[PDB]
């Protein structure tokens, strides 16, 4: 089983690291991919994987500090990109809950980084919050498949995710949301798409699945994201581990 998206260089972290990472260990937590999308961010995750061998990185530019974006941290990524750890550009997309950045520079700055993944011949990992539509839009209009990817923690409909997994060849992430119960857009999406498309993820910290909802994220939770996949889709649970792990080998090797 892989957590293809944690935030273990979070600052909420600092004190207990090495204990969360054993959790998720112990628990079945094989790999884990850490999402570097800020230089501060960035930095940290390029040291975690050098520390530990079972993590790999994942480097972009967060949407949210799309304005902070300059053309000497795409050179500085590019570069770090070089790293046999990095295996995907991320955490790249549109984010209109937050208004740091205007939707204009948000737009730019996620083409450059589309084009940073192509030349750098690597999928890419989207961030997309309230901002389906011009997300799908721009993912099509720069040929995204050309290089594949995760819309990370899907947040939208399955009409959209066909639209993801059909046109575009990329595949589709859950977290906690899926056991959610009164949000039940995250496991008609579950249940609808193809188990060789879909992936595991936490991203936490954040969205801690049931029944630690409140509470700070932690990786080894992923398992309750597999288990509540295995049972939506009437799999086993060891199926859903190895399908997700098949595919996340498949996407990035
Ligand atoms: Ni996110
Ligand atoms: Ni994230």
């Amino acid at each position: 089983l892989i957590d293809t998206h944690v935030h273990l260089n979070d600052e909420q972290y600092d004190d207990d690291l090495s204990e969360v990472i054993t959790r998720a260990r112990e628990a079945g937590v094989d790999r884990m991919f850490v999402v570097g999308f800020n230089k501060s961010t960035i930095e940290r995750a390029m040291k975690l994987i050098d520390e530990y061998d079972f993590l790999y990185g994942i480097i972009g530019w967060h949407p949210v500090d799309a304005i902070d974006f300059t053309e000497e941290h795409l050179e500085w990524i590019e570069s770090l990109a070089q790293h046999p750890k990095v295996i995907g550009i991320g955490e790249m997309g549109l984010d209109y809950h937050w208004d740091k950045s205007p939707a204009d520079v948000q737009k730019e700055v996620f083409r450059k980084q589309i084009a940073l993944a192509k030349r750098l011949k690597l999928p890419i990992i989207i961030h997309n919050r309230e901002a389906t539509q011009d997300c799908i839009d721009i993912l099509l209009e720069e040929h995204a498949e050309e290089v594949g990817g995760i819309m990370h923690s899907f947040s939208g409909s399955p009409e959209i995710a066909d639209i993801v997994t059909n046109k575009l060849n990329f595949y589709i992430s859950l977290g906690g949301p899926v056991t959610f119960k009164n949000a039940k857009q995250p496991k008609e999406v579950a249940k609808h798409v193809s188990m060789e498309r879909l992936l595991v993820e936490t991203d936490a910290p954040y969205l801690s699945p049931h029944p630690y909802r409140g509470k700070r994220n932690e990786p080894a939770r992923v398992t309750l994201v597999a288990e509540q996949i295995a049972e939506l889709k009437g799999l086993s649970y060891e199926e859903v581990c190895e399908q997700t792990t098949k595919n996340a080998e498949k996407l990035f090797n």
